[PDB]
């Protein structure tokens, strides 16, 4: 499964990455607007995003992917510091730390579910 990371951390970035890598086929982007191309240029089967980012913070990523025809489908998980009905939501929603174990299984279920 394509797994699409964005996270402007390159340490965090890089360690959900290499964590993933085992069962995932994780691609990675320093924020939403390299994701956003990278993603409708091939789209991923599941997204993993941050929140409250330098640029255009993770909602609004969401936002793009559920008015993209083509990405409208890509389940999407965010991972946070943080803990209305016309706005995107994510399918899934982790707070850091988070443990690895939990990721996973989390990823497995949505792709799932989407399928």
């Amino acid at each position: 499964p394509k797994v699409l990371i964005v996270e402007n951390s390159w340490t965090m970035r890089e360690t959900l990455r290499l964590l993933l890598s085992g069962e995932f086929d994780c691609t990675t982007a320093a924020d939403g607007a390299s994701g956003l191309q990278q993603a409708l240029a091939h789209p991923p089967d599941v997204l993993i995003s941050d929140v409250n980012m330098d640029g255009m913070d993770g909602y609004a990523l969401c936002g793009h992917f559920r008015s993209e025809p083509t990405l409208k489908h890509i389940p999407v998980i965010f991972v946070s510091g943080y803990a209305p009905a016309d706005q995107p939501v994510p399918d899934a929603y982790l707070v850091k730390p988070v443990k690895p174990p939990v990721l996973i299984a989390q990823l497995h279920a949505l792709l799932a579910r989407a399928e």
